[PDB]
This record gives structure tokens, sequence and C-alpha cells, in this order.
């Protein structure tokens, strides 16, 4: 439920969205990642800012539990998971993006 054992570290870059997968709230490390301004990101689509709109719908991040190598200069794996509520009511959803040459 609430609790998401998803793996993640300070040097993570993180993204949070809403039901429609709008993002609300994005750190600096994704920022960086990303190369791109807090302003074009928050309130776009995740799967836009991700260019993955040709690939992975917001549909498939429940059952899916694979993580992707994406190109964001810098290669990230990225694991996706839904935030759920305690009711089992999925909320929003978390890309994860770890740094390749991360350890
Ligand atoms: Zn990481």
């Amino acid at each position: 439920r609430r609790l998401d054992s998803v793996i993640t570290h300070m040097s993570d870059g993180i993204i949070a969205t809403d039901r429609r997968g709008r993002i609300r709230i994005v750190n600096d490390m994704a920022l960086k990642m990303l190369g791109m301004a807090k302003e074009d990101i928050i309130g776009y689509y995740m799967l836009s800012v991700l260019s993955l709109e040709d690939e992975f719908k917001l549909e498939e991040i429940q059952e899916n539990n694979d993580s992707f190598l994406l190109d964001l200069g810098l290669i990230a794996r990225v694991n996706f998971s839904t935030i759920v509520q305690e009711t089992g009511f999925v909320t929003g959803y978390i890309a994860v993006l770890h740094d390749v040459t991360e350890q």
C-alpha cells in the first residue's frame, strides 16, 4: 500500500505526478539530468518529459516491474512505480532516475 519498497538513492532524480501523470514534484537532481528548467517540467506529462509517449503508457506502470535505460549526455536507468493510498487506490506515479555510473 502506502509503503513503496522501490529502491532510491540520495543522488537519484525523482519525479512524482498526479493521477493524470502530470508532474507535481521534481527534485534538483532530476532537473539537472534532464537539462530542463522546473517551469518547463511542473505540470507537464511525465511520459512526455521523459520522451516516452511513443513507447509507454501510464496504464502499464502498475503491472510493470521492468526498469529501462533512457538517454536524458546522461544514461539513466528509470524505474516507475505507483503511489497508492490506504485503500489501494492509485493517486499518482513516481519515476526514479538512477545515473548508470552510480556507485
Ligand atoms: Zn539510484
